[PDB]
């Protein structure tokens, strides 16, 4: 159905095996629901030593991605993608990814993800080749590959058939606690409601737990929500119990 | 020197090749600055079909990590780590990772990272086995492996010898623009200051650019900082120019 194609520009394409060969995403690739295609700037070099880095104007330590091999790799990916491919640059300077952002990105049938190494890429390439800049969080990594892989995994969950944070009606809340066998573990028992077989009591317990957990751990997330009448009631109950 | 050991619990240990075999982190592993050791709950199963999932109490769709194989894997990792290993569970319900959090985690000589699959792990395991809960961002992935890999990469940058977001004195600000060859690219020129050879003008330009970029893209980050006199001045200059 709404299958997705993701082009990747990376000096380390074999890193992407972590998502293309394993788990739910691996199955998505095998079943042709998701296609990940990689281009390596090293393949676009022409000097004997296949140089992919270059010195920064203005000095300072560190190197940057060499423009020519990276530019040529991007152009080749764009040509293969055809029309409509959104080109994304992953860096801490980008729009912070959240679940709403994931759902926006998942609307695209084609994406090209540019993964930098070293200290960065030329600002003029960002101006001329990149459509959107995204960050997976406020921290610094050794390359854009893990961020790209994270984005791919997050959007892959929205492709029909692949499956069986933020935005019942619990979208926007933290997940509730989960329990499986055994009934008693290190003296700790499963909440009896979960054994009751009472589907409505269980639903309300889970929703109440999610509201309580969000209130205690991430109260700022609650402010972004328009709680339903039921959610307002269950949250009040949790707060009263917490205060008791 | 201050080398780091990271134990990992994962159903897909081969995913970790993405960080142990490539780039800066790959070199860190080869040079014994970083050691990543994996235990797979599947190896701790005893039934013919090596079952690693189990049904949730209370019903609902989805499965959870089976308790016994996961618990046994964790205990084995803890025994190997010896004393002082901090056990971390990666999920959206955890403390949000940022660069300050990375620096806190990097203080640990040993970490054990628990990577879940399916819909989660038993809440009582979180109570009894986990020291800290961390999230790499407000989005949902298919497993805890990419978050674990992200954390490892982020902390690896702090191990001496491995190298040559948030918290001069530019810590806390977004990165400045970078330029490399050629001097003119698609009609776009490198800022002349970067060619001036004037080290102090270049330093101030970069700092001003970082202040401007942080103000325009992430103004909330500026509020968390106590700007130096120089930073206050350069920010004012950037704001005046933006308003002109
Ligand atoms: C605030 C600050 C201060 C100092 C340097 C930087 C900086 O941007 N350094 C360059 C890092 C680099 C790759 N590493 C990444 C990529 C993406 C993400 C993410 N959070 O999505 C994290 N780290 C280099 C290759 C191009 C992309 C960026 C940022
Ligand atoms: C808000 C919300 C709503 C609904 C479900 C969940 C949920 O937690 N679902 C389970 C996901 C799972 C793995 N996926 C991950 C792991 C870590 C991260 C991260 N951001 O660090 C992201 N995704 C399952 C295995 C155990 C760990 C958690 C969360």
């Amino acid at each position: 159905g709404s299958h997705m194609w993701i082009g990747v520009i990376s000096l380390f394409p074999e890193m992407f095996k972590a998502i293309t060969e394993f788990g739910v995403t691996g199955r998505a690739v095998k079943h042709n629901l998701l296609k990940v295609e990689c281009w390596n700037p090293r393949d676009f070099t022409f000097d004997k030593h296949k140089t992919v880095d270059d010195r920064p104007y203005g000095g300072g330590p560190g190197m940057l991605m060499m423009v020519q091999p990276l530019r040529d790799a991007i152009h080749t990916a764009k040509a293969a993608a055809g029309e409509g491919a959104k080109v994304i640059y992953l860096s801490p300077q980008g729009r912070k990814l959240d679940q709403g952002g994931v759902t926006e990105l998942a609307q695209n049938q084609k994406l090209i993800l540019v993964c930098g190494r070293y200290e960065g890429i030329d600002e003029r390439l960002i101006q001329t080749e990149i459509d959107e800049e995204w960050s997976i969080g406020d921290y610094v990594l050794t390359g854009g590959e893990l961020p790209a892989m994270t984005l791919i995994d997050a959007v892959a969950r929205f492709i029909p058939g692949v499956l069986g944070a933020s935005a019942s009606f619990a979208d926007g809340l933290l997940d509730c606690p989960h329990y499986t066998r055994p009934e008693v573990l290190e003296g700790l028992t499963v909440p009896p409601v979960l054994m009751s077989g009472h589907h409505e009591e269980i639903r309300k317990w889970r929703l109440k737990q999610s509201l309580q957990r969000t209130w205690l751990r991430r109260p700022e997330l609650l402010e972004g929500l328009a709680l339903t009448d039921e959610q307002r009631k269950l949250l009040k109950e949790a707060q009263a119990e917490h205060n008791s």
